[PDB]
């Protein structure tokens, strides 16, 4: 009766969306799709008594599987240690998954007419993918600051005056970019932007970064002149290098659906909770769909507690669904690729036919004016989604 | 009659700005106010025309005067040169004026209670101050991309490893940063923190991007301490930190009203451009060049020349003005003038607040496809009601 999803690599993650995690796949993900789940619970305790071996697995994982939907998971700090009595301050679960399976990052607001954006004539959603350590020092006074490349064929070494402080001091730093890295920020872009059929946009400042943006500038025109224009075209779909400046201009001035490749993270006045994160791998194939959000530490304590949370799981039913729908993709799985659109398309409707949580109510009607009566709290909305999910996909079958 | 405005360095802009610039002295400013005014035409053509000498001039005129009323100004692109048959295309003169004159930009959306802030909550506007190149380079294959520091003394050199290529080349910079630019960059806020008596925030990464950014949450607060806290707590006002993460939220839940010192790698955010002012804050603290944060509102030209009927916000470059002549007033203490430049400010506001504006904002409170003819203004309509409105607030006023 359920449909067969294939292999999916879950990383359980920390808190509320822990909690959110299990009712969307107790409601909305198992009562229809039988999954070969790699599980990894990337929980900050279980990191912690696996000494993070766990999220490193999840990781190999995602390498191995290519589809990697994950909770929100604790990023450890002082006070995450001290909470947890943590044997160490693990590196973000995200940061070692994003390391060992490289890719780019893509953020989605996702968005729901009856939801204000930052800008009202956004209809269609603006995929942004941002591309990445910096060294940046004392700089304490006078004297030459210079950036020197010193080939490893054992070549002239090249050296940069960056600034020659005569007067104080001041400060410095060295950024840099591998080819490479660029290359795969374009790919994951290129493959990101087929991916949803909608036209790429790559933003630099090629102009007063002449020699470093315009490597961006050149290797996506590179990758897409000499790997993905056709490719594109074929699909009514386009990219194009835009200037931060003229980029951020016409996005206000578009109605969003595009890809938008930045180099330079919060931001955004947008709900958190309709923020999905999704690693695309250059490969094409590797994907981690993730909430861009948080483990919403807030609402699991008064959840602690035995409050009423109104938590958006938004965020990570949308990296279900994005990585299922990543998975059916891969495996041309045509059911599961339907529900994990029905899923999306659910949690919308959902919201946009006036169910929501506290959040997004707020958004609507601002927090002081958000009554209890405007919205479903964590488990309400969660069931009503569910039931919707049923709804919907009995409308198909 | 009119009042003694003093010498003020006036730029004529482009397109749409340039017709409501001359709207806004021909009825706002010139009936009632008499300025020493140094008018710079940076008119497109005549910057083509003077070889972008106006332009320098008006900077030159800035810093003499110590203030700068900045119509929108066409930058030259590729389409511009073509558009005006240019000899070259010139730089955006804003960016001269900039390079002359140095100092903080501060964009400031004027705060209307009837239109929608991106924030409902924002009651006081929120004025944000932004930093302010690299020296950036391909790194053709692998090898040691290190960036170092030799003291002029010779006491150290400092070598880090901003990275060692292997898997191909890549492309690396090295960006720096002089005291004098980030104290330059703190007193512009701290000035600005008091000439509008709001507490200024300085946000940065100070954390993935510790040192540099660290550098300048320090040299603020040691500016403050030494020279601005005084001043500051004895107005009620002050000044803190804060992480970009932090501000972020702790603005959302504010009603606004305060200096935000940014530092980034701009001010595009929600509401209308037609009241988003900038201020370019010399640190000298004497020199200003206030202009509408937006451009020459081209789109409105073009209709403006096929006889469309235009609808542009005024405001900001009203406001250029009136922060101009603030500034001005500020610095001859002509109370009068203070008062005009307020009053204007005031006029403008409540003009709005009253149902009176321009169609962007109509566009802001009911949305575009719900504004009618009716629920706003044409540029000009606007601008009398602005004008009968100014009189009117000018008359009851003595
Ligand atoms: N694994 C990841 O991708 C990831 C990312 C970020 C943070 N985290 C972890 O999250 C834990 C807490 O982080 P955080 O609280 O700073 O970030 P957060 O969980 O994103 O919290 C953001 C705040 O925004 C609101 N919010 C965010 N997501 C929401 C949602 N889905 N539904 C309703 N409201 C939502 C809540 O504020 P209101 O109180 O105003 O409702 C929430 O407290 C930290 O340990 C952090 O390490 C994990
Ligand atoms: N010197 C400066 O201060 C400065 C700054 C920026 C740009 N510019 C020059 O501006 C010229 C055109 O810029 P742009 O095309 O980006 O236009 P703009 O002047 O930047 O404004 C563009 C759009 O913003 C809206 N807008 C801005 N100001 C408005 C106002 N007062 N009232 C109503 N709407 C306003 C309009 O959108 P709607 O189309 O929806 O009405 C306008 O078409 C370019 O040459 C640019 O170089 C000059």
């Amino acid at each position: 009766k359920k449909i067969s999803g294939g292999s999916v690599v879950e990383m359980q993650g920390d808190e509320m969306t822990r909690i959110i995690w299990e009712l969307i796949k107790e409601k909305l993900i198992f009562p229809y799709v039988e999954l070969d789940l790699h599980s990894y619970d990337l929980g900050i305790e279980n990191r912690d008594a696996t000494n993070d071996q766990v999220t490193k697995d999840a990781a190999e994982a995602i390498k191995k599987h290519n589809v990697g939907v994950k909770c929100a998971t604790i990023t450890p700090d002082e006070k995450r240690v001290e909470e947890f009595k943590l044997k160490q301050m693990w590196k973000s679960p995200n940061g070692t998954i994003r390391n060992i399976l490289g890719g780019t990052v893509f953020r989605e607001a996702i968005i729901c007419k009856n939801i204000p954006r930052l800008v009202s004539g956004w209809v269609k959603p603006i995929i942004i993918g941002h591309h990445a350590r910096a060294t940046d020092f004392v700089v304490p006074g006078p004297g030459k600051v210079e950036i020197t490349y010193t080939p490893s064929d054992g070549t002239q070494k090249v050296t940069y005056l960056v600034h020659n402080f005569e007067e104080g001091g001041g400060v410095a730093m060295g950024m840099y970019n591998q080819d490479k890295s660029i290359e795969d920020f374009a790919h994951s872009s290129f493959q990101m932007a087929l991916s949803k059929g909608w036209p790429l946009y790559l933003s630099t400042k090629n102009t007063i970064l002449k020699k470093y943006d315009g490597r961006f500038k050149d290797i996506f025109q590179e990758i897409y002149d000499k790997q993905y224009k056709s490719q594109f075209e074929a699909q009514k779909i386009w990219y194009e290098h835009r200037l931060i400046d003229d980029m951020v201009a016409q996005a206000m001035k578009s109605e969003g659906g595009f890809i938008w490749a930045c180099k330079n993270v919060a931001q955004g006045y947008g709900s958190l909770g309709m923020m999905t994160s999704v690693l695309v791998c250059p490969d094409g194939k590797t994907v981690e769909a993730e909430a861009a959000h948080g483990t919403v530490t807030r609402h699991y304590r008064m959840y602690q507690k035995g409050q009423e949370t109104s938590t958006n799981p938004i965020a990570s039913i949308f990296a279900w669904t994005r990585g299922l729908a990543h998975r059916a993709k891969l495996d041309n799985n045509k059911e599961l690729a339907f529900f994990a659109n029905a899923l999306e398309e659910v949690s919308i409707e959902t919201i946009e036919a006036g169910f929501m949580t506290k959040d997004l109510a707020a958004c609507i009607k601002g927090l002081p004016n958000v009554q209890r009566s405007d919205y479903l709290n964590t488990f309400e909305f969660m069931d009503k989604l569910g039931e919707n999910l049923k709804i919907k996909l009995a409308q198909a079958k």
